[PDB]
């Protein structure tokens, strides 16, 4: 649960991402894959990437980063009223991709890391607080659907 002022902060931060969605999306995925190499094994289309240079050169990885962040932005713009947008993603991630909730924690922390890396000194304590709460709400509502499905 976020206040209006907290949502305002989230959507202000999100404007930074929307100026360069592919570059942000690329860096989020590279931070996830290099920091948590087990996550790469869930992607049949990325498991061939052995080095970060290959990851950086991969146009398909940047494309998937765009898909991911576009979906997340659509959810965030709902300011918590996201049941219809979140349900299919929870279902695909539990039943088809088999992504444990732990990896959603990993990508959440990776988003924070990338924001500080690309906007140093311009991602303030209030903005980090509100963005963190929004990612927690997203993860928690996914977790409820995972529990319904019995997925661990
Ligand atoms: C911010 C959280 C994330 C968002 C919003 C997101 C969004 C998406 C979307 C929109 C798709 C395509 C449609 C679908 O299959 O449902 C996708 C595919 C996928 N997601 Fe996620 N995702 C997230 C986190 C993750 C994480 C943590 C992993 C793995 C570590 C992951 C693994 C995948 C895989 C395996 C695919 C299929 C790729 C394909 O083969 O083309 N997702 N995701």
């Amino acid at each position: 649960g976020l206040s209006d002022g907290e949502w305002q902060q989230v959507l202000n931060v999100w404007g930074k991402v929307e100026a360069d969605i592919a570059g942000h999306g690329q860096e989020v995925l590279i931070r996830l894959f290099t920091g948590h190499p087990e996550t790469l094994e869930k992607f049949d289309k990325f498991k061939h990437l052995k080095t970060e240079a290959e990851m950086k050169a991969s146009e398909d990885l940047k494309k998937h980063g765009t898909v991911v962040l576009t979906a997340l932005g659509g959810i965030l713009k709902k300011k918590g009223h996201h049941e219809a947008e979140l349900k299919p993603l929870a279902q695909s991630h539990a039943t088809k991709h088999k992504i444990p909730i732990k990896y959603l924690e990993f990508i959440s922390d990776a988003i924070i890391h990338v924001l500080h890396s690309k906007h140093p000194g311009d991602f303030g304590a209030d903005a980090q607080g509100a963005m963190t709460k929004a990612l927690e709400l997203f993860r928690n509502d996914i977790a409820a659907k995972y529990k319904e499905l019995g997925f661990q």
